[PDB]
C-alpha cells in the first residue's frame, strides 16, 4: 500500500517507510519549467504551477478559468488529435511555441484519464545538433562487437552529446540489484566502475515508472518544488498523477542521496528490453544542469537504440556461450565413451571451468573424490548426506546457507552449489561448489554509495556468483549422458 | 547455386531463372551517384564507375593508382578509423563532403574485407515539416494498441517524413510469404490493403541482403546502370561485393516489375526481429527520388525503433488472443462439470465450439456415434476421414492442407482444407475434428498475362490451392488443453 502525499495528511518519509512514498503524485514541479493541467474535452485551464505566471509572461489570474483553445489556438486541434481519449498517459505530443514574452518554447502534453497534461520549457529556435547527433550515436552503437564494449562506447557517446560530469550505466541482476557495467567520467573523479548497490537503492514505484517512463530527470538538487494551484484536481478532488510530466518534482529522499554525492543534477535513460527494464542510463552533474529538450529527445532516442543492442548482444553472447559449453560437453562425452574417478579427474578436461566452479565432488563407487577449494572431507561427507535426502536429479542454489543450515559454516569455500544424480537416488552424483561471493571498494555512516556499498556486501553474505541457466540445462544434459555411459 | 554474372559469360536475365541471379555482384551501379573503392590498408583507388571522372570533376586515369590520403585528406583517417579491418560490412560511415567541382556531396563508406567501398551522391539540406514530428511519431508508434494499429501509424507516418505517392507494410508469413497489412497512399489510387504475394517475388539473396542492410534504394527505374572500372577487383580479380553499396544497381527484373507498376522510385526499410526479417517497409513514388542523408538518418532509425516496438506489439496481441481463449475456454469447462449429453453438450451454439478454434466445420465422435456441425463433408466422407484419424498416430493431427497429408482426401479441400483432431480418448474412439474452408479471398483493388501486381496474387492462390488459414499457436495450445480437460470429464 501506498501512504497518503505530504499535503494531505501523509507521514514524512524517512528511510525506514521510503518504500510506500507516492512519488507519483508529489503535487509541484521543479522550477525549470512550467505546468498546466486541462479539461480533455473543454479545455478549461484547471491548475497552474506557482511559476507559471512568470515563465508564459500572462498573469496567473487571466490563465486559469481560461480554455486552451483561446491560449493556443494553434496547437489545440492538433493536440486533441495527438491525444485521444483512452491514450495512454505514456503517449507524448510536443510541438514548439513562438511567444514574445519569453521566447521560443517547448510543449510537452499527455493525457492522463480525463486530464491534459501540458508541460513548458524554453527550446531553441532550429537545432541542427540533432540530425547528425542521431547519426553519430547510431553508427557508434551499431559498431561494437560484445555487451562491454557497446556499454563503454554508449556511456561515452551520451558523456560527448551532453557534457555530463559522469555517465554510467547499470544492469539489473535477477535479485533486482544494480551494477555499473560500464562508466564515462572526467578526469579527476572516483570510479564507479564494478560498484554494486542493493535493490532497496530503488523503489518499486519508481522501477515501474520507469518502465513506463523512459527518461526522468533532477535539475537542481538544492531547488525547492513548485506547488501547483490548485494542489488537486477540481475534476475529483484527487492528487494529480505526475508520472508523465518530465517536471515531476524529485522525491526530497532522492535528492538527499545526490547531495550526499555532490550531485547536483542527475538524468536517468531508461533500458527496456522484452517489455523489463533491463538497465539504466545515469548522469551526474556536479553543478545544476537543464538539458534542452532538443537535445534531451536524442538521449531518448539513444535509449531506444540501445535497448535494441543490448537485445542483439546479448542474444548472441548467450548463443556463443551455450555453444562453447557444447564443444567442452563434447569434450567430455568423447572421453565418457573410452572409460570413472580417474577419467574425469583430468585437468586436461577441466569439468571446474565447465561449469566456472572452484570446487568439484565426484561421487562414484561408493568412493568420492574432490578437485580444488572444496570444504575439509567430514564437512565433504555432511553435505553428500544432505544431497541424498533432497529429491529431484538436479539440485541447484546460489546461497547454500539458505537451502542448508548446517552448512552455513562452509560458506566461504562453498556458497553456490550444483548437483546432478548420474543413477537414480543420490549413490553417483557429481557436484560443483562456488566459494562465497567477494568483491572490493569501487573507490560517512548515512545514506549514500559507501553505505551501499557496504549493505550490498551485507545483504549478499553467504551468497555465491549465481548458475548460468545454460550450465544448469547442461548439467541435466550431462547427466543424461553419463547415465547412459556407465 | 548461383549464375555467374553478365560479364562473365553468365546467362542472360529471364523470368525463369530470376531465382539464381547474383543480384550482389551486378558490377555496376546506379547513375545517380559514383563509386570508388581502394584498399583497406594503403588507400589505393583500384575500381571506379565510368561516370565518376565527370561526377567528381577529376580525370579517370587521375583518380586511379592515387591513394584516398590526396583525394581526401580531410576524412581519410577518420574514415580508416570509423571502418576498421575486421568490423561487419553492414556498418555505413556517412559524411558531407564539398568539392568545387559537383558542390556538395553525400559520402557512405563501408569495408568489406579488405576493400572499401566509397559512394557519392548529390544531397541537399531536409526540412521536415514537424520538427518535433519524429518524436511524436516514436511516441505514436510505442503508444499503438495493436500490429494493425501500429502498421498503419508506420506507414502514416513514413509517408508523411518522405512524401511518397505510396507507403506500404508487408509482414512475412510462415510460408514465406508476404501480406501488406498497412498502407498510406495518395489520394486517387488503387489500395493493396490485403494484397499477398508469393514468396518467389523476393529471392532468397534479397531476403538476406535486406537482413544485412535495413535501406534499399532504386532512384531510377529507368535509367541505365554504370559499369565499374574495371570490373572485377584487382587484389583478387573476383567479383566485387556490392551488397553493403547503397548505389548497387537493382536486379533488371524488379525494375521490370516496378515500371510495370508505374513506380519510378522505390525504398525499402526492413524490419529486423530476432535475425529474421520479420516484415518490410516500402515506397513507391512516380518520380525518382533522393532520400537526404538526415532523412536517411531518420528512415534508418524507425527500422530499428519499429524491429523493436513489432516484437512488442505482436506479442501483447497474442497475449490478448490467448486469454480470450481461455475465458472461452472455462465457459466450457463448466458446461462439462455438469454433464447430460456430451453431443448435445458440445453441439450447444451459445458455448460456440466452432469460434473457438475459428472453423468452419465440426466432427463430434463419442459412444461409436459422429455428429456434424456447420460446413462439413458429405458423410461418407466424414467415415473415411475418421477411418484414417484412426490411422494417424498421436493424440493432435494439425494440417494447413490435408489434402498434402492425405491425398485422398484432397477431393474435400473446399469443404474442409485445414484440420485439427483431438482424441478425448486414448486411441481414436472419441475425437474431436475442427474443419476450416479453403483459403478464399478477393482482390485488392477490384478492377495482364505478363509480369506485374495482378501476376503475383493469381500465382499466390494457385500456390495456396488447398491450403487454409493456418491454425494460430494459442488455437493449438487450448486444443491440447481441451484434450487434457475432457480427458478427465470420462
Ligand atoms: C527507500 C528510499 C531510497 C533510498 C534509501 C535510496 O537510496 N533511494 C531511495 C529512493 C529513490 N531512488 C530513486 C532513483 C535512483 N536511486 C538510485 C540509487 C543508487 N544506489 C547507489 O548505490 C547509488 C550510487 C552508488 C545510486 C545512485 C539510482 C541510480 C536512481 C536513478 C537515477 C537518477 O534518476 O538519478 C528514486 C526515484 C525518484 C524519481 O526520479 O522520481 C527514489 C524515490
Ligand atoms: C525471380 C525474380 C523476380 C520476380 C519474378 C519478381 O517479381 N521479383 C523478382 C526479383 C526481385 N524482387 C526484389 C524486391 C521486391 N520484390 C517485391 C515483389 C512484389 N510483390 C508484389 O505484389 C509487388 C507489388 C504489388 C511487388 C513489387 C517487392 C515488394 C520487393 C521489395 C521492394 C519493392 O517494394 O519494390 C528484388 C530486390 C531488388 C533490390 O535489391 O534492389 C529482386 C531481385
Amino acid at each position: 500500500p501506498f501512504f497518503p502525499p505530504l499535503y494531505l495528511g501523509g507521514p514524512e518519509i524517512t528511510t525506514e517507510n521510503c518504500e510506500r512514498e507516492p512519488i507519483h503524485i508529489p503535487g509541484s514541479i521543479q522550477p525549470h519549467g512550467a505546468l498546466l493541467t486541462a479539461d480533455g474535452h473543454s479545455g478549461e485551464v484547471l491548475q497552474m504551477s506557482l511559476n507559471a505566471a512568470t515563465f508564459l509572461g500572462q498573469e496567473p489570474t487571466v490563465l486559469r478559468g481560461q480554455t486552451l483553445a483561446a491560449l493556443l489556438p494553434e496547437q489545440w486541434p492538433a493536440l486533441q488529435a495527438a491525444l485521444p481519449p483512452g491514450c495512454p498517459d505514456a503517449l507524448q505530443y510536443r510541438a514548439t511555441l513562438d511567444w514574445p514574452a519569453a521566447g521560443h518554447l517547448s510543449l510537452t502534453v499527455h493525457r492522463v484519464g480525463e486530464l491534459l497534461i501540458l508541460e513548458f520549457e524554453p527550446t531553441e529556435a532550429w537545432d541542427s545538433t540533432g540530425p547528425h547527433a542521431l547519426r553519430n550515436a547510431m553508427f557508434a552503437l551499431e559498431s561494437a562487437p560484445n555487451l562491454r564494449a557497446l556499454a563503454e562506447v554508449a556511456t561515452q557517446t551520451v558523456r560527448e552529446l551532453t557534457g555530463f560530469d559522469r555517465v554510467m550505466l547499470y544492469k539489473f541482476a535477477p535479485d533486482a540489484t544494480g551494477e555499473v557495467i560500464a562508466e564515462a567520467r572526467r578526469e579527476g573523479l572516483h570510479a564507479f566502475l564494478g560498484h554494486r548497490f542493493p535493490a532497496s537503492d530503488i523503489p518499486a514505484q519508481a522501477r515501474a515508472l520507469y518502465t513506463r517512463h523512459l527518461l526522468r530527470l533532477t535539475a537542481d538538487t538544492r531547488a525547492a518544488a513548485v506547488p501547483l494551484d490548485p494542489v488537486l484536481n477540481p475534476q475529483t478532488n484527487a492528487p494529480t498523477p505526475l508520472g508523465g510530466a518530465v517536471l515531476r518534482a524529485t522525491s526530497p529522499m532522492h535528492m538527499q542521496y545526490l547531495r550526499n554525492m555532490g550531485v547536483g543534477s542527475s538524468l536517468s535513460v531508461s533500458v527496456v528490453v522484452g517489455g523489463q527494464l533491463w538497465g539504466l542510463i545515469a548522469c551526474h552533474h556536479q553543478t545544476p544542469y537543464v538539458l534542452p529538450p532538443d537535445l534531451r529527445t536524442t538521449l531518448e532516442y539513444l535509449g531506444r537504440l540501445l535497448s535494441l543492442q543490448v537485445q542483439v548482444k546479448e542474444a548472441a553472447d548467450v548463443a556463443a556461450f551455450r555453444q562453447s559449453l557444447r564443444e567442452h560437453h563434447a569434450r567430455v562425452a568423447l572421453a565418457a565413451a573410452h572409460s570413472p574417478h580417474d577419467t574425469l579427474s583430468d585437468p586436461a578436461l577441466d569439468l571446474l571451468g565447465l561449469m566456472r566452479a572452484g570446487g568439484l565432488i565426484l561421487r562414484f563407487e561408493g568412493r568420492w573424490q574432490t578437485l580444488g577449494e572444496v570444504p575439509p572431507a567430514p564437512a565433504v561427507d555432511a553435505l553428500l548426506a544432505w544431497l541424498e535426502t533432497q529429491p529431484g536429479a538436479l539440485v541447484q542454489t546460489d546461497a547454500l546457507g539458505q537451502l542448508w543450515p548446517a552448512g552455513a559454516d562452509l560458506a566461504p569455500s562453498a556458497a553456490g552449489l550444483l548437483a546432478i544424480s548420474v543413477g537414480e537416488g543420490w549413490s553417483e552424483c557429481l557436484v560443483w561448489l562456488r566459494p562465497e561471493l567477494r568483491l572490493e571498494v569501487a573507490w560517512k555512516d548515512d545514506l549514500g554509495p559507501r553505505h551501499s556499498w557496504d549493505t550490498y556486501l551485507e545483504e549478499k553474505r553467504g551468497y555465491a556468483e549465481p548458475w548460468h541457466p545454460g550450465e544448469i540445462e547442461e548439467a541435466q544434459d550431462l547427466r543424461d549422458t553419463l547415465t547412459g555411459a556407465l
